[PDB]
């Protein structure tokens, strides 16, 4: 074909093998998931989207998979992020000070992957998948992230942290998974504070981006949910990471 059905990239090559391998690796490393049957996880993941129209996926489709990937997360150590996932991951990798969604079995399985099927065939579509904007929001990938992110947000307690990209025109973006799902699913009964770390992209002596209009928006939203809001600038994320690996003895 010189023209594909959908406007988005197709399913990641060797999707089935990749998810299965990730499940095996995760369950080998993480002791609480030692007992998960990875074939069963693949079957349930597959059942969510195979033979279904990829513009008609619902959260219910992923419920078998959600049940299987049920997992306790230290509720007071959750790190959310938007448009800055590499630094979030590099940070949690140092000494596991916090946990992101990609530290969970389900987030790990799907990170950086694309997948979709076809109505009334059992084939995976490796040629194209729906674009969230051009085609439809109710596609297998978008629906998966909304489903898993909601559950992750509901599990948070105490002080919840979020890394935001301060080099974006919208540092807080109401359209992101963070802004459209996670903010609205933190449980005010459990969550005391949301603390945002605004990651600078700048060359040095930049603005206090905690005063950014979009940050004030996030503050208003979260305050009105009866959760406290805190914000900090991270001016030099390279120094930040160094200080995380090697604190207090040098210039930190």
């Amino acid at each position: 074909r010189w023209r594909q059905t959908w406007s988005g990239p197709g399913t990641t090559k060797r999707f089935p093998e990749t998810v299965l391998a990730r499940c095996v690796k995760y369950t080998e490393i993480h002791p609480e998931m030692r007992h998960v049957d990875c074939q069963s996880v693949w079957d349930a993941f597959k059942g969510a989207f195979i033979s279904k129209h990829p513009c008609d996926i619902t959260e219910e489709d992923y419920q078998p998979l959600m049940k299987l990937g049920t997992q306790t997360v230290p509720c007071n150590k959750i790190l959310l992020w938007s448009r800055i996932k590499d630094l979030a991951h590099q940070f949690t990798q140092v000494q596991r000070d916090m946990f992101t969604l990609e530290d969970t079995l389900l987030g790990y399985l799907a990170d950086d992957l694309t997948w979709c099927g076809e109505f009334d065939t059992s084939k995976i579509n490796y040629q194209s998948c729906p674009d969230w904007r051009k085609d439809c929001s109710n596609n297998p990938v978008s629906v998966f992230w909304k489903t898993v992110s909601r559950r992750f947000a509901e599990a948070a307690c105490d002080v919840v942290h979020v890394m935001l990209d301060g080099s974006r025109s919208k540092i807080f973006d109401k359209d992101s998974t963070f802004g459209s799902v996670e903010v609205h699913n933190l449980q005010p009964e459990k969550v005391q504070t949301l603390e945002a770390w605004v990651i600078h992209g700048g060359r040095e002596d930049s603005r206090d981006l905690c005063q950014d209009p979009t940050i004030k928006e996030l503050e208003s939203i979260i305050s009105k949910r009866n959760i406290q809001f805190s914000c900090k600038n991270i001016y030099r994320p390279d120094k930040f990471l160094q200080c995380v690996k090697n604190p207090e003895d040098s210039s930190c």
